[PDB]
């Protein structure tokens, strides 16, 4: 029950594009949301291809938290996963 997030080329201060590997024996990923530092909304990531993306009209403020829903109905919340100053091509694990 493991997740890594690698920042993909194409991310910028208003846009994160993430390759997310989600291992959970017998289940698999259905949904992912980001929550910015000190913010109360969960913002869905949209699956584009085999990566996930979320855009903002303002720069995103981190560190960023993430919530997952598996196709099995299992939900996890991981806090402080990725710093504001992320780097493209770096992998991050909660």
């Amino acid at each position: 029950v493991q997740v890594t997030f690698t920042v993909q080329k194409g991310s910028d201060p208003k846009k994160l594009v993430l390759d997310i590997k989600y291992t959970r024996p017998g289940d698999s990923l259905a949904e992912v949301e980001l929550r910015q530092h000190g913010s109360e909304e969960w913002e869905p990531l949209t699956k584009k291809g085999n990566v996930w993306e979320v855009k903002s009209s303002k720069p995103l403020v981190g560190p960023f938290n993430f919530r997952f829903m598996s196709k099995g109905g299992m939900r996890n919340v991981f806090d402080e996963v990725i710093p504001t100053a992320f780097s493209i091509g770096k992998t991050y694990k909660p």
